[PDB]
Order: C-alpha cells, then structure tokens, then sequence
C-alpha cells in the first residue's frame, strides 16, 4: 500500500477554511464543483490530522484504541482515492462517491466512545498527572475538531446531492426555537429520571432592531448539540442543590444579538462552581470514570466559543458566543507545523 506516502503527499497541502456564504453557494452551484473539491480536501483534511496521530509516542501510538481508528482514517483516505482519477460529467462515477462518503460517516460513528477507551486505559496504564492532561487536551481539542470540519463536508454533500434549508445549515435559524428543542428535550429526560425539572424563561435582546425576534445562519444541529448538554448540567445541578427543598428555580436563558456578538447565556441557580474546578470540567482526561469540551469545540467552530462562570453557592452561567455574520463565520480548522 502507499498510504504513508498519500498521507505524505497531502499532509503537504492546508485545510481550506470556508465560510458559511461558501456552504450556502453550493446551494445547486453543482455537484461536480462538489466532487472535484471534495476529493482533495478530505484527503487533505484526513491526511493532515493521519500526520498528527503519527506523532504521537509509541505508547500511546501502540494501543489498540489509537490503531483502529488510524485504521479507519486510512480504509477512508484510500476509499476516496479511487475517485482521483475518475472524471465527474458520469452520472455514475458521482452516484457511487456519495455512497463512499456515506459509508465512511457511519464508519467514523464510534470515535468518541473509542478515543474515550484510550484515554482510559491511558489514566491506569501510566497516570493522570496535569502534563499528560494538557497533550491529551491539545490533541483531542484538534482531533474532535478537525473530525467535525469532515462530518460537516460529508453532511453537506449527501444531504444536497439526494429549497428552505441548504444541507445542515438553515439560513434563517430561529435561535428560541431550537432553545426550546433542547430544553423540552432534556426536560423529558430530566422529568425521567427526578419526577422534576426546572421551567424555563427566555428573553431575546435584538440590540438594533430592538423588537424583532433573532434569526441567524448556522448548522442547527451543532446548536442543539450544545443548548441539549448545557441544560443536562444546568438542570442536573438544579435539582441536587434543591431535592431537599420545595420550590424549583427556572432556568433563566437569555439571546443576545449585537454588531458582531450572538450571545446565549444559560443561567441556573444550582448552588454553582468554584472557579478552581472550571477548567477540570473541560478536561476529556479528568472527567473519564469507568460533553462540554465537544460542544466548546463545536462553538469554536464557526469562530465562536463556549464559557461558564459560576457563582459558587448561587448558580453557574454558560454563554454560547456566535459570530452574528455569514462573512464572520469562517470554519476555525486544526493545521499542521
Ligand atoms: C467537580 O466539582 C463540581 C462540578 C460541578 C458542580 C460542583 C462541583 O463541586 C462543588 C456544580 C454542581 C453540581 C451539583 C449540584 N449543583 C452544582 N455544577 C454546576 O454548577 C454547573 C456546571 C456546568 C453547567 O453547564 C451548569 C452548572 O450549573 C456542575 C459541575
Ligand atoms: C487516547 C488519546 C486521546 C491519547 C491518550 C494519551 C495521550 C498522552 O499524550 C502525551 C503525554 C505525554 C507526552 C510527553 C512526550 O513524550 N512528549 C513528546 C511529544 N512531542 C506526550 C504525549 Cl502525546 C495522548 C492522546
Ligand atoms: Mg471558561
């Protein structure tokens, strides 16, 4: 095989950052502009993180975890290869790479659960001193990443080449509408499993058009994502602080819209955080026993980020900061140096 070499080749290559505006101007712009793109950029994108995991010591590199998805990676490259040479115009020849991609996002469905069981067999095997959790947080911050910036390509091109909505993306996202979703969402669960759940108030602040409510272009499904595990922990907290008690607060969110800052803080009074214990609840290594940091990576994304200061003995608040501008949200991409 020449896949260390392909990996060589393209590993030479950068990510290529689009913008929203881009992913909206395939609309269709055509499927061929698609393919031709793709079949470089995803090897690009593939080789480059391939390169990264190569980088990492025997010891980590060695364990079966590790080399099974690098395995994956390459089964995927090597599938997309196949289209190099192959000229799109053939109905057919695009036809059967849409099936490739399709057959590789439901390969790729278990890296998290997998990566997890490396991480853990890693804390027992040598330790969770804080070194190993800032390479583990390095790596892992760029491997989630540059994972997303695929699913993201892969999503776009099936669920286009089978109009409101472009693929993943809706051009006019009705940011209190997918809060409820995730909300009502994880009340259900939350009534579930604690016969309560904390109410929810909204209020939206439209900084110009002071009255209207808040429309924006993103890939609500990452919104969700994210509004869903805040609220896990913002109703989790709530109802621990409180099960001795009666009366359960809301969850007071509010949606911010200024020149550049679509804000969304997720205000609880769950009996809040010390600030020494913020940084741990980002840390893939410190919170494996046998969520946040994932839905920080999705935010990060789009240029965006994802913050919680706590009150301790009040509640914490957790801001999901968007870029409010399709010229603003550019893929933030992990690159190679
Ligand atoms: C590891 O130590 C702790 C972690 C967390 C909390 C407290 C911790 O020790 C004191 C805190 C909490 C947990 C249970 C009940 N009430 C609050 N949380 C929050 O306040 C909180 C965190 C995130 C979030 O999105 C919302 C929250 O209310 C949970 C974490
Ligand atoms: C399972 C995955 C997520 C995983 C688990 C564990 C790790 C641990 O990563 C470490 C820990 C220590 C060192 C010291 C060193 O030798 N530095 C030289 C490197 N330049 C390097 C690395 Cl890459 C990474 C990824
Ligand atoms: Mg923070």
């Amino acid at each position: 095989g020449s896949a260390p070499k392909y990996i060589e080749h393209f590993s030479k290559f950068s990510p290529s950052p689009l913008s929203m505006k881009q992913f909206l101007d395939f609309g269709n712009a055509c499927e061929k502009t698609s393919f031709t793109f793709l079949r470089q950029e995803l090897p690009v994108r593939l080789a480059n993180i391939m390169k990264e995991i190569n980088l990492l010591p025997d010891r980590v590199l060695s364990t079966p975890s590790v080399q099974l998805v690098q395995s994956w990676y390459v089964q995927s490259l090597l599938d997309i290869m196949e289209f190099l040479d192959k000229d799109p115009e053939d109905h057919r020849t695009l036809s059967q790479f849409t099936d490739a991609l399709v057959t590789i996002r439901n390969r790729h469905n278990d890296v998290v659960p997998t990566m997890a069981q490396g991480v853990l067999e890693y804390k027992d095997t040598y330790g969770d001193d804080p070194v190993s959790n800032q390479n583990i947080q390095y790596f892992l911050d760029r491997f989630y990443l540059s994972r997303i910036s695929i699913r993201m390509l892969i999503n776009q091109h099936t669920l286009i080449f089978d109009p409101k909505h472009i693929g993943s993306i809706d051009p006019n996202c009705n940011v209190s509408e997918v809060v409820k979703d995730a909300y009502d969402m994880a009340k259900l669960l939350c009534d579930k499993y604690y016969m309560a759940s904390p109410d929810l108030e909204i209020q939206e602040i439209n900084a110009a058009n002071s009255k209207q409510p808040i429309h924006m272009v993103y890939v609500p499904s990452h919104l969700y994502h994210m509004l869903f595990e805040l609220f896990k922990n913002a109703m989790r907290a709530t109802v621990e602080s409180h099960e001795s008690s009666l009366i359960l607060p809301p969850i007071k969110v509010m949606v911010a819209l200024g020149e550049e800052d679509l804000s969304i803080k997720m205000s609880d009074r769950g009996g809040g955080v010390p600030l020494r214990k913020i940084e741990r609840l980002f840390s893939y290594m410190y919170s494996t026993a046998p969520g946040l940091p994932i839905s920080r990576l999705y935010a990060k994304y789009f240029q965006g980020d994802l913050q919680l200061f706590s009150m301790e003995g009040f509640g914490t608040d957790a801001v999901i900061y968007l870029k409010a501008l399709s010229t603003d949200s550019v893929e933030r991409l992990p690159v190679y140096n």
